[PDB]
């Protein structure tokens, strides 16, 4: 979402700058900000899937070893 | 694997960006759109692996649930 | 981890760049490197999260198939 809203962002300062190139330099410098930004946050939600995949190994072992127990 | 593609197409850019360094600035803005398709194709994976989690947790909460029940 | 000194590394030359925009053709194109080592970084490790779901699967699948044979 907010991924979304930094991609968007990023997407028209792209435009920007292809029609400047047809103060570059500074909207350069701030798209690679734009894409930093991005990065930081795929990073954050990429570090919440680590985690959420994680939990899923304990519940399925606490299910696998329930199991096992009832034999 | 387009992922990869991208970055195999980011990385060839970065070479020829550090060479010409040694138009430039058409480069360096096309190098830019190359790390916008990179995030946004990561971002494509990264949301569907967001929702492979909910489906397992969905999964793991069925069979949590049958097994409550079935005492 | 890398991914977090990576990202540091890059906030590091954003501000470079930032502050010698207010030379700095080589810290874009740097910048740049930066971001695209980022980018990679991040996508060895969203494989991994991947080929993690897809064990995860495999695990409650076998569940799910123990729980049916055993009916």
């Amino acid at each position: 979402s907010l991924i979304e809203e930094l991609i968007r962002r990023s997407e028209e300062q792209q435009r920007r700058n292809e029609e400047a190139l047809r103060q570059l330099l500074s909207g350069i410098v701030q798209q690679q900000n734009n894409l930093l930004r991005a990065i930081e946050a795929q990073q954050h939600l990429l570090q919440l899937t680590v985690w959420g995949i994680k939990q899923l190994q304990a519940r399925i072992l606490a299910v696998e070893r329930y199991l096992k127990d009832q034999q």
